[PDB]
């Protein structure tokens, strides 16, 4: 049941954090996934062999299953603040799910665009892939359902925001422009990670926000955070490893296009990612 | 846990109903309640003597309460049909979920603008709209983490799409355009309305779509739906009456377009 209702008794919390980050979000986040052109994503595509194909398909495969997952997975963090009365996140976190199914979609049309969307691109999930997409990500947040206390809560944003988005998918950002937009290749998904890119910057700002405000009620949670951080490195950089080591193996696209890729530059992005975001966050 | 996923095994559904109205979504739900402007509303209520004022207050107080009852209602519904693998709903809902946060935030901009943000509107909720918004709403939804069956399903979007938006919103739009459109009061508000009533259009269709491939399934589900519009009507009548006792503009003729959308709300549901 509804003890009352914040807009009745009162109004939005109009300096809040959360509402400002809803007023940019509503702002910034106007675009559209059908209004981006693909056509000439299909053609780089179909001009590459076999083998250059089947180079960008791993990157591909990541993100959209990981747009999905985060698309269904962060429904229990907005159960879990609304059901504490957090009127003005909620709020926020509207524009954070609506982001999410644009970027699933994104990610869809290219594949179909590109004429792979009847491919299996499941085979590029490695186990460390899988550790974190597939596993710990929907289990941290579907606890909130049943637990939402303050070491619940640190659990499940740094999960998701902190290392699936601040870790992985920014890291992916970088590598697809070092990749792909150097080679000149795939404009449209290009238009579309900048997009994402933009989106992301609010995700990442909300787990900030989330992680700091308990934290800032006991330091405690302060070590939980450095911790849970910890505990899934080892998953970021086994896939990041074999995303590399695959990449290593097909070399074509790198040649015909004369792209020194970097893959030890990529993996220290990795590194560079994970510890800023664990900086981002202070003892008090 | 997650078996796969459906845009790594496959695509997008492009072609299913629900992906279809996302799509209108999109293209259809652009404006910005920060966008609107509020500043003659707050000369227009300032200019009303003290009883003009507490006549326009029940029916904020009904909406204010109700979008943000929607707002955080509708998140059951999202996750019972993301676990049933309903992908393309799910896109959808995130569109439903977000207008519904827009609307929280037009009235109580509203609210803001005009001064009565700091008055307490829950003086105006008697125990029939308690009964809805309160409790048989959230009762209904909240439901639906432990128990998505068709039956489940089907009350939780009767109660919300068919009663709530399709027969209580409707009709609070309607009034609110045959008051005060033609008293030429409250021009921002109406503008807000206005796109209100645009979005609902898609929220009810949602219902629609969900009652009736349930339906489709098993005519059974069809008494089921009528049953429970039936059990929620004394509860609508009793706040409409409550809201009409007050005002006392032609108050009969709004009393029956509520039960006009009421029976409008039946019709789109075929038993077959
Ligand atoms: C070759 C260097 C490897 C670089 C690491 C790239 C990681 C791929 C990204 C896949 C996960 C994307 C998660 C999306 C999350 C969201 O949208 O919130
Ligand atoms: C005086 C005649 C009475 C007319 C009916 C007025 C009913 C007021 C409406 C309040 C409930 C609004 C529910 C919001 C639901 C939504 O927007 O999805
Ligand atoms: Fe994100
Ligand atoms: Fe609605
Ligand atoms: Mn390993
Ligand atoms: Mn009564
Ligand atoms: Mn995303
Ligand atoms: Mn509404």
């Amino acid at each position: 049941h509804h003890d009352g209702f914040q807009t009745v008794k009162a109004t939005i919390d109009w300096e809040h954090p959360m509402f400002k980050l809803y007023e940019k979000a509503k702002r910034n986040g106007k675009w559209n996934p059908a209004d981006i052109d693909f056509s000439q994503d299909q053609k780089d595509f179909a001009s590459l062999t076999s083998e250059e194909k089947i180079s960008a398909l791993p990157l591909v495969a990541g993100f959209s299953a990981g747009e999905e997952a985060v698309t269904l997975d962060i429904l229990p963090m907005a159960h879990a603040l609304a059901r504490q009365g957090r009127l003005e996140d909620v709020l926020f976190l509207t524009t954070f799910m609506h982001d999410e199914a644009k970027h699933v979609e994104m990610f869809s049309r290219w594949q179909q665009a590109v004429g792979i969307g009847q491919m299996d691109l499941s085979v590029f999930h490695n186990d460390h892939y899988k550790r974190i997409f597939y596993e710990a990500l929907p289990e941290a947040m579907n606890r909130l359902y049943a637990d939402d206390s303050p070491e619940a809560v640190i659990r499940a944003a740094t999960v998701f925001n902190m290392i699936v988005e601040g870790t992985l998918a920014e890291s992916g950002y970088y590598t697809f422009r070092q990749i792909y937009k150097k080679a000149g290749l795939f404009p449209g998904l290009l238009q579309g990670i900048d997009y994402l890119n933009m989106d992301e910057g609010r995700h990442i700002q909300f787990g900030i926000y989330t992680i700091q405000r308990i934290v800032n009620e006991d330091e405690r949670y302060y070590e939980l955070f450095i911790r849970y951080m910890d505990e899934l490195w080892p998953h970021v950089i086994g896939y990041v490893d074999y995303l590399t080591e695959l990449g290593k193996r097909q070399q074509q696209l790198a040649r015909t296009y004369a792209l020194e890729i970097d893959y030890d530059l990529l993996r220290h992005y990795v590194i560079k990612q994970f510890n800023l975001r664990k900086k981002q966050i202070s003892r008090t």
